């Protein structure tokens, strides 16, 4: 039932995309490492609740790998936004509900407020507007040291849960392996002086809903609950870390399809 | 220069406090396990920068174990406020800066509230706001399986740091074996109902400075920050978690001092 296919826009990228499901559109963003098969489990259960999901690989990352350079270097989340709109035009998805963590969390929040027509609802979870000199001084490494640097980094910092991190797979974990020095020279120095929360009163009213990990060190995104309630946007934990769709894939879906559900019922 | 002694206060408690240094009043009110040895590093530093630094064991707890019966069940923040004024009382301590974490960061916001008077500025860390199952489900447990239980939880789970804590000492340890029970039956279940943050009007324009643990889980005291926010109170981090007084006393006697100096410049 799930359809596995490449797709070229425009501006040059190449995207492997993945998309199951009839009905409203919900499109799943990955994080800065760009690889969608950590959402397998979850579009399937969020297609089984009446939707048709769309996910895919970043520019630069796993096998959306054929991208000009422009797309995975001097990234922002306005970049990113820009290229998400592409392939959504691409794939003819007029309005969508999107969902993104870190680098992805910025997307969809750019992709709210840049695409108002387009963006029914979008789903935050830990946006990242600190820059961190640890990762941001990776960039200047050897590819092979940065990927083993990272991938320690992910496993026991952020994953949230270790047995499902290892569980992604050899095939999955290679695929990573590759990125972490794309992502390092690409991501950590330009995205989060690109976060779009400067403007709070921006957000007010806006159709957001923004998580944190519930395991999170209170130190990482304490400035994501302080924004969210300046802005009076609906903000909640999820079980996990960074990835509480590869951690806590159930609960994940069932988070999706409710706020999807909670926005169509405000809508009408 | 440190005085160790006791006073007795007309409820029926015989105190053990600790006082060192001359100048501005600084009252440590101590967390729930009610052990004021986990100041002593910090109190002669903040005595140091010209304050007069007051702390105790807090009633039924430790030293201070000659108290009804009354002062040490069914315990809520109300209550302890009024046990703090009667030592503060019997001390001459007229205008207090006042510190607490856990239980003694909603003794010192009932402080303030209650007895604005009395209260120069307070500072809070992790209030606790929400009942916990399990620590509540320990109080029908034996004695000395609540002391393993808790022991266990401080070490490993919360201390902010494990050495630090250890290094507290065998007597400390051992004052503090015997304070988990009295801490199981008569606080997890009555103080967070007791949270003096119902009203965040009530708080607004307060002098009032709030910490989370940098460390601590972000869910742990997630509502902390949404409410401090809401109310417009000045919220940030220490480092650690529960106990900032014993993983970071430099850090945390620094914080203690600044936030005192503050205070007295707005003061005047
Ligand atoms: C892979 C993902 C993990 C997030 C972990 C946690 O959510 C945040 C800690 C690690 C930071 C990652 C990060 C920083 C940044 O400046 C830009 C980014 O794109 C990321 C990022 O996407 O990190
Ligand atoms: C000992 C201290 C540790 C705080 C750990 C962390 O700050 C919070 C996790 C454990 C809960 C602490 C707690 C709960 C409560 O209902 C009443 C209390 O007096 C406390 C309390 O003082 O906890
Ligand atoms: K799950
Ligand atoms: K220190």
């Amino acid at each position: 039932m799930r359809t596995r296919s490449t797709i070229s826009t425009p501006n040059g990228i190449t995207w492997y995309y993945e998309q199951e499901g009839t009905g409203p559109d919900i499109v799943l963003v990955p994080d800065g490492l760009g690889e969608c098969q950590m959402f397998d489990s979850s579009v399937s259960q969020i297609a089984a609740q009446g939707f048709r999901v769309t996910t895919f690989d970043m520019p630069g990352m796993s096998r959306s790998a054929k991208a000009p350079a422009e797309t995975y270097t001097e990234v922002t989340a306005q970049k990113l936004a820009s290229y998400v709109i592409s392939i959504l035009d691409a794939l003819d998805i007029k309005h969508a509900t999107v969902w993104g963590c870190s680098s992805g969390a910025s997307t969809v929040v750019a992709l709210l407020l840049g695409y108002p027509d387009r963006i029914r609802n979008a789903m935050c979870h830990e946006l990242p507007t600190k820059l961190l000199d640890h990762l941001s001084n990776t960039a200047v490494l050897e590819d092979e040291e940065i990927s083993n640097i990272l991938a320690n980094v992910m496993l026991n910092d952020v994953s949230g849960g270790s047995e499902a991190w290892q569980a992604l797979g050899v095939e999955v974990h290679a695929r990573l392996h590759k990125n972490y020095p794309v992502w390092a020279r690409g991501y950590p120095r330009t995205i989060p002086p690109s976060a779009p929360v400067q403007d709070v009163e921006a957000l007010r009213g806006k159709p957001l809903d923004w998580t944190v990990g519930a395991a999170t060190p209170t130190e990482s995104f304490f400035d994501n609950i302080v924004t969210a309630t300046k802005a009076g946007v609906n903000i909640g934990l999820l079980p996990g870390m960074a990835f509480p769709y590869v951690s806590h894939p159930d609960v994940f879906a069932k988070y999706v399809v409710e706020t999807t559900q909670k926005h169509l019922w405000n809508s009408s």
